[PDB]
């Protein structure tokens, strides 16, 4: 039996809507009509189903749940779809396309663990927050080669469609997986990669998969929104030869959240690797590295959280090391990696105290000595580099004597540099292993850090949210703007629709050059010798307050500014932004570590690709300018691919299964442009081929006549160089 047609198969059990019973059939053939309405008009996302009992020319009257009777204009009415549509696999098929109707369909599917639903040309994936057995090899095998309409919605299906388009069109593809923090981007990314590796595979393929536990160990952490939050964005190029077999892969990582190494908010964790090393190391290795439990380290004992429900850090450590072995990190390199992790922990335990004067001293040198031992550096040199770094004053060489706060910050800067550089080094090592062939093609899978809002939002959140805004605009541009520009250019008699989705004003507020946006004003302040966080916020207010519609100068704070993003307004706290943008590290610290006896540490400080910083005239390039440039480069790459969108949707903000919260979901459906995306797919003309190229596949001087002969008139329209189909 073909599992697709076998109602006993796991495919049918886990990916198809369950058979309705005879009572549902009765309800399904009912002549009655229903409407979605709000019992409480202030709560616009909480809906009940009311029966339409009467109508006028312009209105419906319906019975509420409590049994009263309401009236509503037909043009304002959210009619409920005939219930034969409940659970439908592609929501472009719905008769009534409205918010409660789309949400209801997602809910019916979600309630039976069907997390994937097509919304026209793109896939919607609602996080189940539990394991559903739909990602086995057997599932992979079922989707292999199948057209999207032959099989159930699945991340595997869109992956296969991209793979088939790559071969059929000889064009690079991308899979763009959007979603707010914890929505499921990383999980789905991993599934796309699993699938491509299996269907296009011929050890290389295993190394591709095993890159993930490494990067997640060093790059992921518990935040309040996601127990396994990615703290770096990544674009994975899965590379193929001309025959369509996997030839390699390349990982581009984007800015890692280095600040997490030295500070975590309440209930959050540092990067997983710290907890994995401490829980998972042998008592031998804990002695050589001078390690104890998490509670003995300032960098791990501030949040009040050292464990994650359902996660064994010692077991994860074993998975991380196995991945490192498979990828090819030597035992030497692995030990050096954990020396750096241990050393960072020790550096964090250094306690600076006030000396006779304003300058800091280090009374207890235990932590300094353990760090220096594991890194292979001179402790006296390190001590002097932390508290008495030398700088130029003009051309004179002057020993500073940093006070306690500056010493502690410099120490943090060293830590963040060590961690950030190690991460870049891990990625580079992985890439060199996965770089074995010049590619013919690639499918690029984008997994950015998801849109996030916390009590305190800093520069890191602005960068993340800016990226999410840019990705949403990329969706807007491809689904709506480019689409409609093609229709109108080809004169298929298209009436332009304003879909009301445009993130450009927010993007410009952030990254504008002329007039200067936030990032540009930040950069200018960053190289202005007398700038402070206060002159910076004042500068932002001066440029944007009551001037830019997406900016708010709050009345309740002098140190925050609000950006209205697609996903909601975010208040950003300016504290430390100049320093975060400059990302300073005392040169004496680099000089100390350049002399490291450790082969990995020495690479982190001597390899120009890792250690060197690009210059913009008399200054180093800022974090913001670099960020902006890497993102612009990503977007340019994406523009050369055929994109496929997966919209991950989080069901609630508690990381709980079986708990769709309608306001949480509806906010995402709205700001993602899901309904608008379904509408363009229904009302528009998805596919078009130049007439001459259509005739040759299905020669003539009058290529249009040949096209009409071969051809229902409604499902097509003749353009000036192309035929258009539905
Ligand atoms: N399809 C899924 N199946 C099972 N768990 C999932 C699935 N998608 C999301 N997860 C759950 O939600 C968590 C957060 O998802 P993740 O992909 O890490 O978020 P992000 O969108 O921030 O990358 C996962 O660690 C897992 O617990
Ligand atoms: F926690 Al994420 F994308 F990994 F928002
Ligand atoms: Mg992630």
């Amino acid at each position: 039996m073909n599992p697709i047609h076998d109602r006993t198969s796991d495919y049918h059990k886990y990916l198809k809507v369950k058979q309705g019973d005879s009572d549902l059939f009765k309800l399904t053939v009912s002549d009655k009509r229903y409407i979605w309405y709000n019992p409480d008009p202030k709560e616009r996302d909480s809906y009940e189903c009311g029966e339409i009992v009467s109508e006028t020319s312009d209105s419906f009257t319906f019975k509420t749940v409590d049994g009263q009777d309401r009236q509503v204009k037909k043009d304002d009415a959210n009619q409920r779809n005939p219930i034969k549509f409940d659970g439908v696999e592609d929501m472009s098929e719905l008769s009534y396309l409205n918010e409660p109707a789309v949400f209801h369909n997602l809910r019916v599917r979600y309630n039976q663990d069907l997390i994937y639903t097509y919304s026209g040309l793109f896939l919607v994936a609602v996080n189940p927050f539990k394991r559903i057995p739909i990602y086995t090899q057997e599932m992979v095998d079922i989707f292999k080669g199948r057209r999207r309409n032959e099989v159930a919605p699945h991340i595997f299906a869109i992956s296969d469609v991209a793979y088939r388009s790559m071969l059929d069109d000889r064009q690079n593809q991308s899979l763009l997986i959007t979603g707010e923090s914890g929505a499921g981007k990383t999980e789905n990314t991993k599934k796309v990669i699993q699938y491509l590796a299996s269907v296009a595979g011929r050890v290389l393929e295993q190394q591709i998969l095993q890159a993930n536990p490494i990067l997640e160990a060093f790059g992921n952490a518990k935040t309040t929104r996601n127990n396994n939050s990615s703290r770096f964005g990544k674009f994975i190029e899965i590379q193929f030869n001309s025959a369509g077999f996997i030839s390699g892969a390349s990982i581009q990582s984007y800015l890692l959240e280095k600040s997490r190494v030295v500070f975590q908010s309440e209930t959050e964790r540092n990067y997983h690797i710290f907890y994995q090393l401490l829980a998972g190391a042998t008592a031998e290795e804990k002695k050589a590295l001078h390690l104890a439990g998490p509670e003995s380290f300032n960098y791990l004992n501030q949040s009040g959280c050292v464990d994650i429900k359902g996660v064994s850090d010692s077991e994860e450590f074993k998975i991380t090391r196995q991945a490192m072995d498979i990828v090819g990190f030597s035992q030497e390199e692995q030990m050096s990696i954990f020396k750096i992790i241990a050393g960072i922990l020790h550096l964090g335990n250094i306690k600076f105290e006030k000396g006779a004067g304003e300058g800091a001293v280090l009374k207890d040198k235990t932590a300094l000595n353990a760090a220096s031992t594991v890194f292979g550096v001179n402790p006296s040199v390190l001590e002097k580099a932390l508290m008495e770094p030398r700088i130029l004053a003009g051309r004179d060489l002057v020993a500073q004597h940093l006070n306690v706060e500056k010493s502690s910050s410099s120490r943090d800067a060293l830590v963040k540099a060590l961690y950030g550089r190690l991460f870049l080094w891990l990625v580079k090592k992985i890439n060199n292993v996965l770089c074995q062939e010049r590619k013919a093609y690639f499918i690029g899978v984008l997994d950015i850090e998801g849109f996030e809002i916390f009590k305190v939002n800093s520069f890191e959140q602005l960068c993340i949210n800016y990226t999410n805004e840019k990705l949403q605009q990329f969706f807007n541009h491809h689904m709506f703007k480019l689409e409609q520009e093609e229709y109108l250019k080809e004169k298929i008699n298209w009436t332009f629709i304003d879909f009301g989705l445009d993130s450009q004003a927010t993007i410009d507020l952030i990254d504008g050059r002329q007039p200067p946006g936030i990032l540009a004003l930040l950069d200018e302040q960053s190289v202005f010798p007398n700038a402070t966080d206060n002159t910076l916020i004042t500068k932002l207010h001066s440029h944007f307050s009551k001037k830019n519609a997406k900016y708010e100068e709050p009345r309740f704070s002098k140190t925050e500014f609000g950006v209205t993003h697609y996903a909601g307004q975010v208040m950003y706290e300016i504290q430390d932004w100049l320093e975060k943008n400059k990302d300073p590290l005392q040169q004496d610290l680099e000089l100390c570590f350049k002399d490291s006896s450790d082969n990995v540490v020495t690479k982190l400080f001597n390899d120009p690709n890792i250690a060197s910083r690009a210059k913009k005239g008399a200054n180093f390039i800022t974090v913001a300018a670099q960020y902006k440039e890497q993102l612009a480069s990503l977007m340019a790459t994406l523009e050369t691919t055929n994109p496929h969108f997966v919209r991950c949707i989080i069901p609630n903000n508690k990381q709980l299964p079986a708990k769709l919260e309608d306001k949480v979901v509806l906010d995402q459906l709205r700001c993602n442009g899901v309904l608008e995306g379904i509408r363009i797919t229904r009302k528009g003309f998805p596919n078009r081929i130049i007439y001459a190229d259509f005739v040759k596949r299905y020669d003539a001087e009058d290529s249009q006549k040949a096209t009409d002969a071969v051809l229902d008139p409604e499902q097509y329209r003749f353009g000036i160089t192309k035929i258009f189909f539905r």
